[PDB]
DNA sequence: TTGAAACCTTT
DNA sequence: AAAGGTTTCAA
C-alpha cells in the first residue's frame, strides 16, 4: 500500500510475503542479519507513519 | 540518518 | 536455543 525508499521496501515484500527468513534474506542478498533486521524495522514504521492519507 | 552489533522478546 | 524485533553507535 506503500511505496517508500528502496531500501526499505525490499526487505519487508522479502520476508513477509515469500516467508523470507532473516539469514536467507541476508546470505541471497549477501548482506548482515543485523542490517536485515533494521531495513525490516524501519520498512514497518515509515508504513505505519505512511497508512494515514 | 544509515549500517550494524548488542540486546531483549517471541517462537 | 535460535529467530525475530528493538535500542543504540559510529560513520
Amino acid at each position: 500500500i506503500l511505496k517508500l525508499p528502496d531500501k526499505y521496501r525490499t526487505v519487508i515484500v522479502l520476508k513477509y510475503i515469500d516467508e523470507l527468513s532473516l539469514i536467507e534474506i541476508g546470505e541471497i542478498l549477501n548482506i548482515p542479519v543485523g542490517t536485515v533486521k533494521t531495513r525490516i524495522h524501519r520498512g514497518r514504521e515509515a508504513l505505519r507513519k505512511q497508512l494515514r492519507d
